[PDB]
């Protein structure tokens, strides 16, 4: 899945940068890139292969010395750096890789130097948990938007993300040279598409286990009934009528796909399910971990792989991805 | 006391060396860009981030302009503990901190960016062990040492002295291309007197580790070949090496040219076991890794158990003193 997102999208990258050099970007002294919420796995190093190779070829090309490129990497304080930056030991030369510890919710770098941002499977994720979940406490059974939600908890949610994601637009407005291209890969869904399993398969299915340890009275229900993950998942009309408010930027590409959410090189429905819970757990067990303690977070993933390896032999899941292209204007 | 009196007897050099950007008026540029060479993960980062802000800060308010961005670079090598660096950071507004991982001997940044280049207790550190430390034959020169000492044949001294050169001259010609016109670059490095000899006056800690690796020798814990042609990539150069070293590079200017003297031991402190034990600590914290790679985990912590006999020992008779070189560059051409 990570790897059919990333190779899938590749192209609107590549694309994204051919627009940088219809500008003569590449003619300038440095060409500065910032990645969003970049984690410390492999991506960040195919983000910036990407455009090292793109620019390296175009200046053959054109028989000129290429532009010198800065990248820089950013994510919260908490993130892995040391991991990345002994990983990208194993590009060079011209190529000059920093680390941005900070919230992308405000601002992180100087004022229009930025040629291009990119950010994959980050700006999902809310700077807080949306406001109105509450006293007593609405949204009773889930984790996130369900089926069993009340239209409330929609509501709050799309509030939520309209406020977090203007401040990045406006944010990255102030950073960004005028004609630098943004493109933003993140967790969606289709408009027409219910919510539960079909948008939010992992939420449901951790509301799934969570319900089986309250079921074990091994948790408060009040805590199920109250807890709620800061993360929604758009439409692409959502994602544009924010960037329409935001009047900084044209949209040069709009996109939602979905895929199925296990891999498909596995015949076995085993395993399938297996691993897709694994994948799941990776990107979820911290949140998770932090609001139930190792001992009973343990307890959820164990039972979360039983309802997934179940799903596997019946209806299969997918997941939905959201991609915008943006270009800086007035 | 002595990392704290060393950041406190330079600050003003390098309050004057921002006070110079001022009189460019690069406080008036978009972005004032700062980078900080080899900054570890200890607190001297934090406070030359303090420094520059306060001082750019204070003077927008006098001068009554918009106060330019501050972006500030911190360079060390990868493996760095920049995640404790970050951690700590984050307890910055208009004030934009990052992690450059990579050697300073190499290009780093984009091509005249940087407004100011810091630098405290790096660049004495060299790119490799320097070459020709062995004759022709395979014997080992430099026989009882770690470092150039009194004992050391000339050739010991003249090949730390190249490899400074050759690394000191690669620096200065990175941050050169690196460096705005009228950028000032403010080093500092463990250093020496040239009227002084070699051994415990210049390097204390390379000659009192040599003695702890000697002890484990006579316990034949450790082969006398292994000692003999063991040398740490680390020079202490005098302020007229530098000095000609910069004028060879012509495209800085000096400033300030600067030598001092200190005791190596916390003075504020009384007893003399806790004095010694303290400067072995310190010694210690900055030695560690390039000996525990040497000599593995299991004699190192012996060699250390010794080092802190001998430093204490020294502490009751005649106790040790280190020396600071600090130069100001000013880009020019
Ligand atoms: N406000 C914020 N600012 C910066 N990073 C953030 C953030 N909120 C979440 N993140 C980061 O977003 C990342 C999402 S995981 C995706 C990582 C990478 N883009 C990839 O394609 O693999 C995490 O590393 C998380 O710490
Ligand atoms: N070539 C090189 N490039 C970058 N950092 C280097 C380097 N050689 C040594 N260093 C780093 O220089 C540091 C010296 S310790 C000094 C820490 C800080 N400047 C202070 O005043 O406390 C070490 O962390 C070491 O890893
Ligand atoms: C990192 N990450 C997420 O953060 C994520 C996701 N699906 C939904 N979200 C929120 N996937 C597949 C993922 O790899
Ligand atoms: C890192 N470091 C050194 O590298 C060093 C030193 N004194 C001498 N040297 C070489 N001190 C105090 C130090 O902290």
């Amino acid at each position: 899945f990570s790897q059919k997102v990333t190779s899938i999208t590749k192209p609107i990258l590549v694309n994204a940068i051919h627009s940088l050099f219809s500008e003569y970007f590449h003619r300038e002294k440095v060409l500065n890139v910032a990645d969003l919420g970049c984690a410390a796995g492999p991506n960040p190093f195919s983000v910036i292969l990407t455009v090292k190779e793109s620019l390296e070829r175009k200046c053959k090309e054109l028989n000129c010395q290429p532009a010198e490129l800065q990248v820089y990497l950013n994510d919260l304080p908490g993130n892995d750096f040391n991991s990345l930056f002994k990983d990208l030991s194993g590009v060079l030369r011209t190529c000059f890789v920093m680390g941005a510890p900070g919230s992308f919710y405000g601002r992180l770098f100087p004022r229009s130097c930025l040629h291009l941002v990119h950010s994959c499977y980050s700006v999902h994720w809310l700077s807080q948990v949306p406001k109105g979940l509450t006293g007593l406490p609405l949204n009773k059974g889930k984790i996130n938007i369900s089926k069993t939600s009340p239209p409330v908890v929609e509501a709050a949610y799309l509030a939520q993300f309209k406020e977090d994601f203007t401040l990045l637009l406006k944010s990255r407005a102030e950073e960004m040279v005028q004609n630098g291209r943004m493109v933003l890969i993140l967790n969606g869904r289709q408009a027409s598409d219910p919510w539960g399993k079909e948008s939010c398969y992992h939420w449901e299915v951790l509301a799934e286990a969570i319900s089986e340890m309250v079921s074990q009275g091994l948790v408060d229900e009040e805590k199920l009934d109250s807890f709620n993950v800061p993360c929604y998942a758009p439409s692409q009309e959502e994602v544009q009528d924010i960037v329409d408010k935001v009047g900084s930027f044209a949209v040069e590409h709009i996109e939602t796909f979905t895929l199925p959410f296990a891999n498909d090189q596995e015949s076995d429905t085993r395993v399938k399910g297996e691993q897709l819970a694994k994948n799941i757990r990776s990107f979820t067990e911290s949140i998770i971990s932090y609001e139930f303690g190792k001992e009973i977070t343990e307890k959820v993933y164990h039972k979360l792989t039983q309802i997934v390896v179940k799903d596997m032999a019946s209806r299969p899941p997918t997941n939905t991805t959201v991609v915008v292209v943006l270009s800086r204007t007035m």
